[PDB]
């Protein structure tokens, strides 16, 4: 519910489609009025072909990966073989079953050579690639996303370091001094726009003062200084509200990555990873122990006044 | 060059192995003496069956990608179909070839076209439902490396852009000002890259031979909506047998500490093996960036090390 | 959307036409009713012959690319072979398939393997020597657009990086300083893009209704080894029936003037048709850059026009 | 002679290889001792098939380009057809000749349909692409290079306006002021690494003075000013030469383009276009009327002191 454009996690629509396809194929096989022992024989033979093709692809991948045995696989052949062929025991059982089914069910070495040729063509010309939807699904399942690491690092390195101390500093500033809200408002620009000043993003927002700076050592730096800025959110020139505004710096860096050529990062990838960053940041703040209603994410996309949105969240 | 354990980028060993396999298969087909027409016919029929299976798998995936059309594909069906089934025109041409060459060509090993379609749909549905069509870790790693689908890629580019790209231009001026106003501190930034991702908050606890000495002048600058953000780096000293061997500006790579924390947290879905791989990828990507970046022109150095030891000796060796 | 005559980027009409042609050819092959095995056999034989012709052409090209190995290919033969013949592994696999599927398969229309190779080498040599295997200007334009092999692409990116990326950040401050200390000058730099590339040195001669009014404060900055390079922009006023209708920071795009000069010079190898194509492409590329660039945010406006007229009326209309 | 790594223009090595291949093919046809009427028939049929395939490819390209008729082809169908099919008259003559030879020489519509299918596959899957060497040769022949336009624009827009009066400015400065050279030394770093100051590139080069600025209108800007800088060249810490040093700004922008992701410009392309820029700029200055031994290009590659190179060129 952060923003309507944020993608929801993938469910089981592909599984439902596969179930429907399985049902339809069973219905049409029954309706063909043709003996089912041949059906089972063909199905077993086809799965055997798929298993042997996977074996050959994994053997080629193993030939590639045996150079990285000391680097990625800590100098062990077993981990390399597991990486390139899945579980060795189950894969071996399936390959022996497939070999037996070919050598038993009614040539074989000719089919084996031709299947090896097909697998070689698949590897060399890239026939069996990966569609963008498949890559996205695999990355989201295995958390192989730039945004996942970026948002978890934003939470661990910054947010959990300040949030309770930030509430304490807000209380101290209020009692010393138009009270400021006791929460850090972090803006998430989905599409674009991450100026170094809130005034540049919107002149209606004006820097008011600075919170009592927090100085604590963090990752090899003695007395690291945190300086959070209070902003007045005005409305027709009057102080409608005031609170601690901030921008999610990993979003700025996602934009910068999309700018650089060496990053291998595209505008579509930039927007997608910004959406995932916001999604997983909200997801981990929901279950965070530090987040105790002392942090508010304001996700927005420019089609617009930021100050009105911040007041709406206030 | 940072560390021997950091893996080199993937080469073309798989393609060379595939070429050798193709040559062996061609030699075997020539030796067996089977008619070449049958060999070509069955090869084309196999490729057609694979293409039709890809069609069915793409349709099944489109069944679940169609409800993310507004959120992920800007509400356009063409982008969804392109993401699921690939390029619509090339995929359509390939499926037209597959249909024509299976409906027409004879097939002794394989059922007629309607029976083939039923059986291939059955097998593809089984593969999708049971998860039989899966990717081994090596293929997933290769795809992620080619497509930059790593947490380490983003983390290293973020360490560059968000932190290094800000202090590196002014670090030389700050060190010169410190030297003039007040041994001599080195002019290079020494980023420590522990491959074990053990990053103490206080660097003194890492090794007693490094003790905090002083602080560089604070660099005040606006950044991402924080007015007057303060960068207060630190100047440390290195002790050899208790004597002041050298001084430097030492710190750790914060993304490595966040990687370790992710490996600690359960919700992160991050494992120790994944932690080590992404630490090495972060180090490699940062090294490549600094090699290509114009800001780091003899201005920053990276200390990559693995605990099997004293950090002070390694830093002095790099001095 | 600058001008109607500026061409849109090339779409996929060729691929759609190819798909329609493929469908028609498949329908025709079904209609005649020749054995499908013969169809597949002859298609594979034709593709094999094409691949072997590509091999021969690549070898002939490698004969001339081998003497630029040190200058162009850093002295390594692998880059030369990759440039000439493509990817060595994929090309080798395709060549092995072609050789096997021609020497093995029967062929009623076509010679035996050695006779085919001799005749195909003869034909490829004839194509290379007589220049028969040439590219029509449409394919050359498509390849140049896809690969950014245009003078206009580099010229537009150079106008952005070398000039606009330097004055646009401080243009607002300069105009504000001028306004405070002195009608009111507009806050946007108006870059005129004449598609005829007629760029007068003195903009007054283009149309008398535009007249120079004053000069913005000089921007002094280092750039490309020129110490204290001075950008002295000028402001113009726009007249309507002799009255001061408006005032703005108006200037021309110098790369268009250089394009016109290239069309004038004989050694440039630049024609009037090429001049017009590259002018329109420069306008399109600059528009795309300014749309994507962060420097241009309500700071610069492009006035693209073609003489069939008064420039002042167009600039006022855009005002 | 500007730099050893500068590529020389492509010669006729491909033509010589084609001639050798033609000779070897003639020898082997004579060697097989097999009748030449069948040889001529096969050759004519092969060229006819190639011509028909080119016709089909051009028809597909015409279907693509017919929507750019008003933009690129001035709203005339004849220009679009010429662009997509070459010369209409010669192409038509060749197609009628090929059709007649294909039909007359001992099916036809079946072969035509199969050739159309092959051409459709070539277009859709991109079998008949363009190798990097072929693209480079075509671009060099047709001057479709970024560097060509960049260097011609550098000559016309900058050098053509300062070179005539640079000698007068230098003479005036020398009279008012230990003699500075009467040539503009332009540095051409093949790595496109240009600092904004010569001191940053090499601290042994120090800024000496400023030439009397040249003020003249240029391309819609009244009284555009040029401020050339005289630098100091030092050897062993003492003055050894004084000259007007400058960097080729198109090389700066080539580097910047290689940096930006939107440019579609790579590092290999950056180096190649830097080399072509230097080559064609040296070619332009060889016949430029303005260049009267009042301009010297300096090309170098960092494996080295720039000041020593400038002294060597002095
Ligand atoms: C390369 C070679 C000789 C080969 O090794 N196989 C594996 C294989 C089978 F797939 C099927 C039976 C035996 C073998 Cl032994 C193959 C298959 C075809 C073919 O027509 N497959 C259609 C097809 C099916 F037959 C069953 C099915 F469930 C789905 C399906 F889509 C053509 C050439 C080959
Ligand atoms: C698609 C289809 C049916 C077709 O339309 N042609 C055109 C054509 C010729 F190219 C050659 C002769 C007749 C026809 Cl009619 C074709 C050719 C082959 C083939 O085997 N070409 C080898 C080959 C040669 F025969 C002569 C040569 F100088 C070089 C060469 F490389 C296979 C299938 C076809
Ligand atoms: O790593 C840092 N920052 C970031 C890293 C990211 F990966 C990112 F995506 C965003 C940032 C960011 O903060 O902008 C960082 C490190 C040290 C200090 N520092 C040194 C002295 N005092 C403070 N400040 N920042
Ligand atoms: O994003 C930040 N940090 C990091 C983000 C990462 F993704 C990471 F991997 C490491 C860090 C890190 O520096 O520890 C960050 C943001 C704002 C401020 N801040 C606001 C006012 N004063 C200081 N400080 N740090
Ligand atoms: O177009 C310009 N420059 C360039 C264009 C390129 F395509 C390139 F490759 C490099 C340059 C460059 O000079 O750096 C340009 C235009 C106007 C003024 N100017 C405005 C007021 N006074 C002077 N100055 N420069
Ligand atoms: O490169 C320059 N100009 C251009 C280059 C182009 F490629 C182009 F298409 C247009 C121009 C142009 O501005 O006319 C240039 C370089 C140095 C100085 N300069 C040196 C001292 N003071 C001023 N002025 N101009």
């Amino acid at each position: 519910s952060l923003h309507p454009s944020i993608p929801c996690p993938r469910g089981h629509g592909a599984q439902k489609a596969a179930l429907v396809l399985l049902s339809a194929c069973l219905v049409t096989l029954w309706g063909l009025g043709e003996p089912p022992e041949h059906t089972l024989r063909y199905l077993v033979l086809h799965l055997a072909s798929l298993q042997l093709g996977l074996l050959l692809n994994g053997v080629c991948s193993l030939a590639e990966e045996l150079r990285h045995i000391h680097s990625r696989y800590r100098g062990s052949y077993w981990r390399t073989v597991r990486a390139c062929l899945g579980c060795p025991l189950r894969r071996g059982a399936l390959l022996l079953l497939s070999i037996y089914f070919y050598y038993s069910l009614p040539p074989f070495t000719w089919m084996l050579a031709l299947l090896g040729l097909s697998q070689a063509l698949n590897i060399l010309l890239g026939l069996k690639g990966l569609a963008p939807a498949e890559i996205s699904a695999v990355c989201e399942k295995g958390n192989f996303n730039v945004a996942h690491g970026l948002a978890w690092s934003y939470y661990i390195g910054y947010l959990r370091l300040i949030l309770p101390e930030l509430q304490a500093r807000i209380r101290t500033y209020n009692q010393h001094y138009g009270a400021v809200s006791q929460r850090l408002y972090i803006l998430l620009p989905l599409d674009c726009g991450v100026p170094d000043n809130l005034s540049m993003a919107d002149p209606n927002i004006r820097f008011l003062d600075k919170l009592p700076q927090q100085t604590g050592d963090h990752a090899g730096i003695k007395d690291r200084v945190y300086s959070n800025s209070i902003y007045e959110l005005l409305e027709n020139g009057q102080r409608a509200g005031t609170c601690v505004l901030e921008y999610a710096t990993p979003l700025q860096t996602l934009f910068a990555m999309s700018q650089y050529s060496q990053a291998g990062f595209s505008r579509e990838d930039r927007l997608e990873q910004a959406k995932l960053f916001c999604r997983t940041l909200e997801d981990i703040l929901a279950d965070a122990p530090e987040s105790q209603n002392n942090c508010r994410l304001i996700a927005y996309q420019e089609p617009f006044s930021l100050s009105q949105e911040v007041l709406r969240h206030l």
